[PDB]
């Protein structure tokens, strides 16, 4: 099926924030069995590796925001492959990685499917512009150079001049939001974004957040959905192997629930499984309970359901 | 008063499942305090014992189930006993022990009030017949016993010639369900069983799946109601020491509100308190704390509310 | 703005109960940095200092009740500072402390605004007379002295002769009730008494019980909110160090959208952050959760928002 055709790419690549250890993402993911639970469960899956994220000396910062070339490259990179694997009749499954490469991950996608509606399920808005931002770490600002609206409030960055906005403000539902710098609540509030914070999370229940967040993108017509997933977007008592954790968040039934109800709207295109570092548990156990989370939240996207799962085959007989 | 009224049963058995230790529940709930918290909360309690389970040694699979003298025997000694407490004009509490008892429980219970209703709490559908089931252990096969829909579907197993099913698929609603095999999905889906997976839990909210749940059980007349209450039902946060346990869980709270729900129709009949196995823990804790919810969960059962209770008296003088 | 107007009152009192440490609650409170948070998130805030309470020797219990002239002298002193601060056209925020002193901060702020509605966020209803105690705690004791409709029913109790009492049954509202007495349970029902037990919001969820509560006590017309938040309403997995704590409490996100809710109707006139008990922590990061739990629900409400906060500029120039 359609729903259950995969292409899986590895993206270990670290530089788009300053914690060591999220370029091992993939390698733990893979570990952790996700390609065989996956065809356990009906899946056609096609493995396209890990890319290969060449190192980049003398890369200066542009302004405050780091390691520039590096980050638009691996983007730039990532884009092609995800074009590719959108090309072959398969839905992308990025495992990250910092969520910069989500620049990539949606450019590529929308290449092939511009009409894409995205989920972006974070702690997080990563809204921040090269000028917003007191950071300087890009994986707070994918979301900027992918939207039409701040065109001309994006300045040149020295590898970036490859991106085009592929996304209007209309066309993303955030989820699980708790962490918005002001310069980004500016931006959420001024371009009209829909999104659902802990907050409204909260008010309706996930169940009408889900109603409310498939309504408002697949009303007008059934078109292409990008689910752009942060582990931080749960609560660190699930994920606490990841960079930036913030208490508060969604629960593991939450995550499951929101990854289900998507499945069963049978439009997912596109799928990324960010910032998972596993050097960043306090115990072995947390790094173990955050894959497995992470494991457990992909499989629920191509079918894994907690009231079961059957063959078209009659049991009783 | 009928709904505080009460017979206990202690069911030590452990022939069902592989782990040992379930054997000790009723020990270990009765050390806890319970049959003195119930007469604290002006219940009227009498206490049958525990039901001795002599030894069936001899007792070979019927092809890959285990143990099914010993378990088929167990469940009808404690039949006969439920039977009897039903007789008395009792609730029967029935203490765990692992879940296969409930073949017993219901079916003796089923004896004096054929009309019952069943409302089962737990991870698990327990509905494998002898012939779908992987694992061959009876605990995670009753429910296909005592369903009518399912008479012809049930091999002749040693020890089960007395069963004879006593419930409708339309008498039987599923709370708490994460952990369900394709064999007792099918099973599921095909009979029409009203169940709220993990899934409806966070679409509808607890409030509306025990509105739903007594409406579809009651609304057409009133009848006795069966609970059988699986500990792994509840997320291990709060029941960490039984067999099977699996993330995801119906909370402490959710917990609370289905027992204080159902003890306000007035119409429960009959209890099963299941699964507890204090040598499962990480920690002598991780015992305490699942015994201490367990009790707290039976307590809700026979009237203790949050909000409070009192006797009909001027406390004001 | 008057929504952001603060008047600080440190309240280290801790006779209205037996456990020592609840003293400590507002140097913690400011320790963890309070006041400097307050003022990031652009509030007007005055120190009135931390009250002195003169130790009172030969303190004869009153029947069973503890320390009645050192509980009646604190709460005697703070209903002068609380007042003293609303006449200065500032929100009083009393850092305690036991809960025995809402005698103290309701009395004075009712003082200036007679038509005050108050919002009782606790485990507990408080509202046990002196001679339902069974404990013979204050703390567990403040509301009896309040309500306008148990007058008669409270004795002369020395150190109490100033209590005037001020508030009406109907101008109350409770949230997180787990832990109601007899007595108390019956006054709830005599009085007709609005709460939301977790019974409640398990029932309807915490959107359904804001929009209630909210609508309860401003429905008719806008009137002075006044919130008494006890730590202990939330649960002990957020916040253990504190004097009474009972489990399956209000979640971190549930505390949040209470005071997020209480924010946005521009309306808090008076707020307590009650019970923190720095001396109860099994380690020393029970301490910081509960203080750091203690102080977002407080920067919630002087307008710290989950989906983010912005200054009146334009960030995108
Ligand atoms: O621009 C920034 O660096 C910050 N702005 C809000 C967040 N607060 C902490 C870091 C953060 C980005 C999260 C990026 B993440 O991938 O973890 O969602
Ligand atoms: O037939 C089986 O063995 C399995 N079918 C689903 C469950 N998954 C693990 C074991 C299990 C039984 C749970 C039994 B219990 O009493 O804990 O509900
Ligand atoms: O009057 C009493 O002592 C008791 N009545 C119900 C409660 N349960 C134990 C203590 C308690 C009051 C808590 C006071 B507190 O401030 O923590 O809400
Ligand atoms: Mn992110
Ligand atoms: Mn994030
Ligand atoms: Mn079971
Ligand atoms: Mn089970
Ligand atoms: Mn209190
Ligand atoms: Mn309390």
């Amino acid at each position: 099926a359609k729903s259950r055709t995969i292409g899986i790419i590895g993206a270990p690549f670290s530089k788009g924030q300053p914690r060591g250890g999220v370029e091992e993402g993939p390698t733990v993911l893979r570990k952790a069995g996700l390609l065989e639970k996956l065809k356990e469960q009906e899946c056609d899956v096609k493995d396209y590796g890990d890319l290969p994220f060449a190192d980049i000396p003398n890369d200066s910062p542009f302004q405050i925001v780091k390691n520039p070339r590096s980050v638009g490259k691996a983007s730039e990179q990532l884009a092609g492959k995800v074009a590719e694997v959108k090309k072959n009749g398969r839905i992308s499954l990025v495992l990250g990685g910092d969520h910069s490469l989500a620049i990539g991950s949606i450019s590529g996608h929308a290449r092939v499917h511009p009409d894409l509606g995205v989920i972006w399920v974070d702690a997080h808005t990563d809204i921040n512009t090269p000028l917003t931002t007191t950071s300087g770490n890009l994986h707070g600002q994918p979301v900027s150079f992918l939207l039409k609206e701040l065109k001309g409030k994006i300045p040149d960055v020295p590898g970036f001049s490859w991106v085009t906005p592929c996304i209007s403000a209309k066309d993303i539902v955030y989820i699980g939001l708790r962490d918005v710098d002001p310069g980004e609540h500016y931006i959420l509030k001024t371009l009209g974004i829909k999104y659902f914070s802990m907050t409204e999370v909260d008010r309706l229940g996930i169940g009408k957040v889900m109603e409310e967040t498939l309504s408002y993108l697949l009303g007008r017509k059934k078109r292409p959905i990008h689910l752009s997933f942060d582990v931080d977007g749960l609560d660190p008592s699930f994920t606490p192997a990841t960079g930036t954790p913030v208490v508060g968040g969604l629960t593991y039934r939450e995550g499951l629930y929101i990854t289900e109800e998507i499945y069963k709207t049978g439009l997912l295109s596109g799928l990324d499984i960010m910032e998972v570092n596993p050097s960043l548990g306090k115990t072995p156990e947390e790094v173990t309970r955050t894959v497995n989370t992470a494991v457990a939240i992909t499989l629920a996207c191509f079918g894994l359901a907690r009231e079961g799962n059957h063959k078209p085959i009659d049991y009783l007989n």
